[PDB]
Formats: structure tokens, C-alpha cells, sequence
């Protein structure tokens, strides 16, 4: 009940994203696709790794994830951390990443992609 595959979850590194991967062995792309107060799940590699903390500058993030709002715009209130063209932020109770370039993909993987970048 509001818990599975929400804010709780397998995997939980402490360390850094770059840590993590680096450790593990793949060094492949961290695409958040799930994102909470108690850390985030990344799609990467080939599989989904689980680790509290912020996502780093330049983190990729699940086209799923992305805010495309034809009335929000980025504020500040709801900004909890930045990065690389997008902002890692939470509205309305929920997580979103604020692209600012939506057309060239400013760290966005589609479903599609996210399931080739993971082959
Ligand atoms: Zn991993």
C-alpha cells in the first residue's frame, strides 16, 4: 500500500551514482525513471539499480519523468536539485525533470530508448 515499487524498493547505495556503477562494473548511462524523497531507481546498464541521494549533473532521465506542462514553469519552490539542461524537481506532491530543451533531449531516454540504451 503505497509502498512497493514507491519508496520502497531492492537496492539503495549510499554513494554516488558514479560510484555505484563504476563499482558494480557497467559504466553506462544512469536514466532515473523513478524518482522519490528516498532516492531514485535508474534504468542502467541492463538493469534497474536503486540508491538514495541526488542525481548528479549530468544523469539521464526517463522521458516518463520529464515535466512538459503547457502552464508550469520551473520554480523554485519545487526545485530540489538541477541538471544538465533539465531540473530534477518535485510539483504537486509528485517528481518530475524540468526540460528545458525538450527537442534535443537534454538527458531524456524514451521507454523505447531507455530499452535500447539498456541492450
Ligand atoms: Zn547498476
Amino acid at each position: 500500500s503505497y509502498i512497493d515499487g514507491d519508496q520502497a524498493g531492492q537496492k539503495a547505495e549510499n554513494l554516488t551514482p558514479d560510484e555505484v556503477s563504476k563499482r558494480e562494473g557497467i559504466n553506462a548511462e544512469q536514466i532515473v525513471i523513478k524518482i522519490t524523497d528516498q532516492g531514485y531507481v535508474t534504468s542502467h546498464g541492463d538493469h534497474y539499480h536503486y540508491y538514495n541521494g541526488k542525481v548528479p549533473y549530468d544523469a539521464i532521465i526517463s522521458e516518463e519523468l520529464l515535466m512538459k506542462d503547457p502552464n508550469y514553469q520551473l520554480k523554485d519552490s519545487d526545485i530540489v536539485n538541477e541538471i544538465k539542461g533539465g531540473y530534477v524537481i518535485k510539483v504537486d506532491g509528485k517528481y518530475y525533470v524540468y526540460l528545458k530543451d525538450a527537442a534535443h533531449a537534454d538527458n531524456i531516454r524514451t521507454k523505447e530508448e531507455i530499452k535500447r540504451q539498456k541492450q
